[PDB]
């Protein structure tokens, strides 16, 4: 995350950081995620497409930190890896970003709703915020681009919501961006999504309910005027959400 604050997991109950184990006992993070029911992390398949192997990813919920324990996190094994079938990427666009991650600890439990450990609510069939509307985003992502490492405390920002007509001008992304995507940045461009980021949530508040609109996705640079962060549009796979867990 460019900008933005530091923040603790109490404030991101949902959020997941997720890792992946190497020979020798060296772990390195990988992506966010999110926990939308107890045994269920939803993430971006781009994060997992080239190690497909579920046995060496971890799962961390309840950690505020990058290389430190928190007191009441919970760490999880994953069951199974679903990623999208229909995945591609191209130039810079991701499609059909989205994957599932039913996770299970080592006593064979799914997750314990606690004070930092939340799930998030998704959102209705094809209903989502009307544009303009504020949305935050967390991630242990990169704070600037000529970083190498990622911030040990993690980080969470405020974008506005960008239509799609906007996000399909010339001078933006033209059309590389999909109805099946969301875009999203600050109006300043001193704020945005980056390296590391990806798989997090895209979280708004819809009708007095905070409801998981978007998973980070993809972007030119990190913060750079006119190249808005663009969010996989998790309204529009609801049926294959549904079908998988
Ligand atoms: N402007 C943005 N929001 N960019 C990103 O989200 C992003 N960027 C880069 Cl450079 C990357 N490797 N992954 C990303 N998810």
């Amino acid at each position: 995350i460019i900008g933005g604050e530091f923040t603790t997991i109490e404030n991101q109950p949902w959020f997941a950081a997720i890792y992946r184990r190497h020979r020798g006992g060296s772990v390195t993070y990988v992506c966010g995620g999110s926990l939308i029911s107890p045994c269920w992390v939803i993430s971006a398949t781009h994060c997992f497409i080239d190690y497909p192997k579920k046995e060496d990813y971890i799962v961390y919920l309840g950690r505020s930190r990058l290389n430190s324990n928190t007191q009441g996190e919970m760490k999880f094994e994953v069951e199974n890896l679903i990623l999208h079938k229909d995945y591609s990427a191209d130039t810079l666009a991701h499609h059909n970003d989205i994957a599932l991650l039913k996770i299970r600890s080592k006593e064979g439990r799914c997750a314990q709703p606690s004070r930092t450990i939340q799930t998030i609510s998704l959102p209705s069939m094809y209903n989502d915020p009307q544009f303009g509307t504020s949305c935050e985003i967390t991630g242990f992502g990169k704070e600037n681009s000529t970083d190498y490492l990622y911030p040990e405390q993690l980080k969470m920002t405020v974008v506005k919501l960008i239509s799609h007509r906007e996000c399909q001008q010339p001078h933006y992304y033209g059309s590389e961006v999909t109805t099946k995507m969301l875009c999203a940045a600050d109006p300043q461009w001193k704020t945005d999504s980056c390296q590391g980021d990806s798989g997090g949530p895209l979280v708004c508040s819809l009708q007095g309910r905070m409801t998981l609109t978007g998973i980070v996705s993809w972007g030119r640079g990190c913060a750079l005027k006119d190249k808005p962060g663009v969010y996989t549009r998790v309204s529009h796979f609801l049926p294959w959400i549904r079908s998988h867990t």
